[PDB]
DNA sequence: ATTCGCAGTTCGCG
DNA sequence: CGCGAACTGCG
């Protein structure tokens, strides 16, 4: 099982280094004949020669092409004939593209901006995480002592703590008598000491949640204080650390370093993100949290360390239960796409699309394009319309089905052979052509990319369906994520004709997919008012909510069914309408924003805003109690109360103050130009931290009229007596618009609610 | 740093 | 105050 691929350069020479396990043993290997490339279309064969005296400089040193080859590769479809420029160093490309493309005898090169370790999985067939090999990992998290200082490292770690399957262990130097427990002398003992139990426990995967920019930066400048060579990996290295883009990850060479933070993060949506929350969505059972403040008090006294080398201990376990389940997601993720788990775990979704198109094309013998300069990508400033939102049919419906296409974008894209190298040909014989937009699409020959869309959708069916073989509720759990990521991925494709910065770009196949679906969602609703005689109520893209307007749910059903065996025989090819569900009650306030229940006691929101993250907690939590008495059983005259109650209990002082709102600093601190109630919060208090983009400000708004902006004041800077909260705002901006935006339907024009005396 | 459609707060500002 | 620009997060 190749587990990573690396590079590295000995004497001005390039070796590959492919890091594996396989038959339960760790190995390396070591390729220095692979050698770098890039092509090169001439006007004449002739002028190869003048070509091939081309030199530069990279560090002092002279460049030159070392081997050059006649290959016959496709551009599009089309047939042409480059030259293969092989040089002796991957760095010497850089150096001299810039100089053969300016070359009169030229006219353009391709494949020159592409990493060497990834080009060496393209070619030669290899695919990481493939493989039957059962992989020891183990995960770990450490406990810093944390005053209220300044520096980043300046406080000692306290507790290594590790947990594989024999279980979890935490590694100290302060006196603790627990069974689990390992007491060493300093906080250097136990840092080699964990690099004692790492080496031992043999891991090929190192589990940590938030390690790309903590654990690993804060032992690493531990490190430097105590002068300790933190050798964590086979090669025997230290942690290395790669920038991407504005964050930065950690990677430890000859293991796999899974940050378990970047995949969750796109896996589930939560409103936190904490190991608590995580690990109680994840597997039902609560785990308890001490904070920093608690840890340190704990430390200085000497009491109550039970507590930390006992939540230091879950913290491991936790991370490795966690790693454990998600470990297979990510390795068929890392399989599909062809590169190294750790690259594709952290990385985003365009560039997954970047690097698995780049391995089929190199299949299909297919000469990729190169990405946009400033002249290009300006020109792809370009936006075009795609999506028909209903304005929904406000009010309180009962006995509502939804029916959804299936994977509508990359349907269409699969069926009406939607491809750049599709688009306009002129000469063949079957054409596609699309709505509106008018763009046409040959049929003659399986187009690039569309062929390749057919077998993902194949792999997300294969999940759907071990998810009804399946008993257990937490594995059945995971496959509902895998094939959550798989409709994510796949509409990713369609999204990458829209990316300026794609090669492929193709702002037609693009339009033409958004013009398809707008006709097919236009066309159901119809065959379902016109004939069978539905009321559809509110459509998104994929489906819609339709009932019928008196008939009980068992006519509405069958009905349904009878309308999906009338519509996918009449949907060419791979387009499908399936019934994803039925509803006993369902609310539809406006556009993207809707309540529905299942026949079972459950409620499902989206768009409200409970789902909201940047909303008071006592919004969210009325909306939610007078969405759940609504669906229940009706009773609007029992909602009715439930606004009422706690607009009174807001007339007094509100409970312990929720009624905080989260809204994270985008841009860079100044970069804005206009101040809301937050921001302002940040222009105060700056003279602080970075303010880095990222950042969020919870504040309180208290006090009274005006501001708003001048009214806050965070949390960690509020007091219930001496800071007279403002008890009021919240009933008007908070709580009663969210509110009334639903009961609005029933006739009540806000003049109920309130007021004493 | 896949696409676009979407409701909504906030408020500087003639 | 009504309207628009900026800003936030969701679908
Ligand atoms: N991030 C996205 N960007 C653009 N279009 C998207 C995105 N996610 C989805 N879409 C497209 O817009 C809607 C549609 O995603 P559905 O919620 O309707 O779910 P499925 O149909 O894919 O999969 P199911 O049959 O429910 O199992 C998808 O085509
Ligand atoms: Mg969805």
């Amino acid at each position: 099982m190749i587990l990573d691929t690396d590079y590295i350069t000995e004497d001005g020479k390039p070796v590959i280094r492919i890091f594996k396990k396989e038959n339960g043993e760790f190995k390396i290997e070591y390729d220095r004949t692979f050698e770098p490339y890039f092509y090169a279309l001439l006007k004449d064969d002739s002028a190869i020669e003048e070509v091939k005296k081309i030199t530069a400089e990279r560090h002092g040193t002279v460049v030159t092409v070392k081997r050059v080859e006649k290959v016959q590769k496709k551009f599009l479809g089309r047939p042409v004939e480059v030259w293969k420029l092989y040089f002796t160093h991957p760095q010497d490309v850089p150096a001299i593209r810039d100089k053969i493309r300016e070359h009169p005898a030229v006219i353009d090169i391709y494949e020159y901006d592409i990493p060497f370790a990834k080009r060496y999985l393209i070619d030669k067939g290899l695919v990481p995480m493939e493989g039957d090999e059962e992989l020891k990992m183990l995960a770990f998290a450490i406990a810093t002592l944390y005053h209220e200082g300044e520096e980043f490292a300046e406080g000692p770690i306290l507790m290594i703590s590790y947990a594989d399957e024999e279980g979890a262990r935490v590694i100290t130097w302060k006196n603790v008598d627990l069974p689990y427990v390992d007491v060493v002398s300093t906080e250097r003992e136990m840092i080699k000491r964990f690099l004692r139990v790492v080496k031992e426990k043999d891991p090929d995967v190192l589990i940590t949640y938030n390690g790309d920019n903590f654990d690993f930066a804060y032992l690493k400048k531990r490190c430097e204080k105590l002068g300790i060579n933190f050798a964590l990996g086979r090669d025997g290295s230290e942690p290395k650390i790669q920038r991407m883009g504005d964050r930065f990850a950690v990677e430890v060479k000859g293991r796999i370093h899974f940050d378990l933070y970047p995949v969750i993060r796109r896996t589930i949506n939560l409103p936190t993100y904490t190991l608590e929350a995580v690990y109680e969505a994840v597997f039902g059972q609560p785990k308890e949290k001490v904070y920093a403040e608690e840890i340190t008090t704990a430390w200085e006294t000497g009491e109550n360390l039970e507590r930390v080398a006992r939540y230091s201990m879950e913290d491991a376990k936790v991370t490795y239960e966690l790693g454990k389940e998600f470990l297979p997601m990510e390795a068929q993720l890392s399989r599909l796409i062809g590169q190294s788990l750790w690259d594709v775990s952290r990385s985003s979704t365009g560039n997954l699309v970047e690097w698995f198109l780049l391995r089929k094309a190199y299949e299909r013998n297919e000469l990729a394009p190169n990405k946009p300069d400033e002249k290009e990508l300006a020109r792809r400033r370009q936006s075009y319309e795609g999506g028909y939102v209903k304005e929904p049919e406000r009010g309180l419906w009962e006995n509502i089905v939804y029916l959804d296409f299936r994977s509508l974008y990359p349907s269409i894209i699969i069926t009406h052979n939607v491809s750049p190298d599709t688009l306009n040909r002129e000469g063949c014989k079957e054409y596609d052509v699309a709505p509106q937009v008018g763009h046409r699409f040959c049929k003659d020959f399986p187009g690039f990319i569309p062929s390749l869309l057919g077998d993902l959708l194949e792999e997300r069916q294969k999940i759907k369906k071990k998810m009804k073989a399946t008993i257990d509720p937490i594995e059945r759990k995971l496959l509902d994520y895998r094939q959550r990521r798989i409709k994510i991925l796949a509409n990713s494709y369609y999204g990458y004709y829209g990316y300026a910065r794609a090669r492929w770009y193709c702002k037609e196949c693009a339009e033409s997919v958004t013009a398809w679906g707008r006709e097919y969602i236009t066309m159901t609703i119809k065959e379902i008012e016109e004939k069978y005689g539905f009321k559809v109520i509110y459509s998104d893209t994929d489906g819609f909510f339709a009932t019928i307007p008196g008939a009980d749910a068992e006519t509405v059903k069958k009905k349904a069914m009878e309308f999906l065996k009338y519509i996918n025989a009449k949907l060419p090819g791979a387009l499908e309408l399936e019934y994803e569900g039925f509803y006993k009650r369902g609310f539809f306030v406006t556009k993207k924003k809707y309540a529905v229940i299942d026949e079972e006691g459950k409620i499902t929101t989206r768009g409200l805003e409970i789902v909201r993250r940047d909303w008071s907690e006592i919004a969210k939590e009325t909306q939610a109690r007078v969405l759940e008495a609504l669906l229940k059983d009706g009773d609007v005259e029992k909602a009715v109360r439930i606004v009422k109650e706690v607009t009174e209990k807001l007339s007094k002082y509100e409970v312990p103050p929720k009624l905080v709102i989260h809204i994270q600093i985008t841009r860079d601190l100044k970069d804005y130009k206009a101040t809301g109630p937050h921001v302002a919060v940040a222009k105060r208090l700056a003279a602080g931290v970075k303010i880095r983009p990222g950042t969020v400000i919870s504040y309180i708004v208290l006090k009274g009229s005006g501001r708003i902006g001048d009214r806050a004041i965070p949390f960690d800077e509020f007091d219930p007596t001496k800071h007279k909260y403002d008890a009021e705002y919240y009933i008007e901006n908070q709580v009663l618009p969210a509110v009334e935006r639903i009961l609005r339907a029933f006739g009540y024009r806000k003049e109920d609610l309130r007021y004493q005396k």
